[PDB]
């Protein structure tokens, strides 16, 4: 089997992508975050705290002739943004892009934090590092993927962000329409729980690469890209007027500047992220001053790439006995 969705900027900066996801029995359709940095699936619900719910889009199990409370269990879980969630459990048919899991977990929220509530466009999150990620207590549950990997043609799945513009999720089958030249695959560690891989190195507009060991994450449910601060001082250094500013929570550069491109690593193949794709407008509605896309992961313990990095890329997760990551240019 295969499935393949598109998925859609939820707003002018691309801050993060949904992709519309069916559940249960009549289906249900909510659009969901599909994030490779966590590993539940849970949705905005029927269960959820009335004033926590703010134009989202509601399961309610109740009305799925499919649902079954997995009785006993609940989850909650903390992102690296300070965002939660918690709830209860149930099992259900959810299916993505035409590809059905019969029996998968769906993690019904009761409290969600004020982000959440704040963001009408998220119904909720699906999960796709691996299993050992889910926060399911006491019987830990596997991911939309995992469940599925099993049925796929090939057990892979496939991101195709776009800049300011919809993109696609396949599962089970590489496209090799959707990408240019050759995609290069490189080791994954699963140790942490992600799909943590090491970059080989790193140049800044027209500038010679330096080459250097990156290890860090592809994570679709994160924004920005997070690098060590040198990579990053290189970066904004290019840039006149470019200052880290402590009020304002990170880089932030003149509206009036013209950005360079960032260029990564992957073995000896090298993805470009063009200047406009770092630019994440202005700090506040008005100002001048602009939130830079390249940011410092001093703190956060571990870099990642996020979406301004992944949308420069046709991005291949590799769910084989030995997982690998695949980047080709598009």
């Amino acid at each position: 089997s295969t499935g393949s969705a598109t998925t859609t900027p939820i707003d002018s900066l691309d801050d993060a992508y949904i992709t519309p996801v069916q559940i249960g029995t009549p289906a249900q359709t909510l659009n969901l975050d599909f994030d490779t940095g966590s590993s539940d699936l849970w949705v905005f619900s029927s269960e959820t705290t009335a004033s926590e719910v703010d134009g989202q889009t509601i399961y309610t199990p109740s009305k799925s002739t499919t649902a079954k409370l997995l009785s006993g269990a609940t989850w909650s879980i903390s992102y690296g943004d300070g965002s939660s969630s918690s709830g209860d459990v149930y099992t259900d048919t959810v299916s993505v892009g035409g590809l059905t899991v019969t029996g998968q977990a769906v993690e019904s929220a009761k409290k969600v934090s004020s982000s959440f509530t704040e963001d009408s466009t998220i119904d909720g999150l699906l999960g796709l590092a691996f299993s050992t990620l889910n926060t399911v207590s006491p019987t830990q549950q596997k991911t939309f993927f995992d469940n599925a990997k099993a049925s796929l043609d090939s057990p892979v799945f496939t991101a195709d962000l776009g800049y300011h513009a919809p993109g696609t999720y396949n599962f089970g089958f590489i496209d090799t329409t959707a990408y240019t030249g050759s995609i290069t695959y490189t080791a994954v560690s699963t140790k942490q729980g992600f799909w943590e891989w090491t970059s080989t190195g790193y140049a800044v507009g027209s500038g010679t690469f330096k080459s250097t060991s990156i290890d860090g994450i592809a994570d679709t449910g994160t924004t920005l890209l997070y690098l060590p601060a040198t990579v990053v001082s290189a970066y904004w250094a290019q840039v006149s007027g470019a200052k880290s500013s402590s009020s304002v929570g990170g880089y932030v550069f003149p509206c009036s500047a013209t950005l360079p491109s960032f260029t990564f690593g992957v073995g000896s193949a090298r993805i470009v992220i063009p200047g406009d794709y770092i630019d994440f407008g202005p700090i506040s509605t008005g100002s001048s001053s602009c939130f830079g896309g390249i940011q410092s992961s001093a703190g956060i313990g571990i870099n990642i790439f996020g979406d301004v990095a992944l949308k420069a890329a046709f991005v291949v997760f590799n769910g084989a006995t030995t997982p690998t990551l695949g980047f080709a240019s598009k």
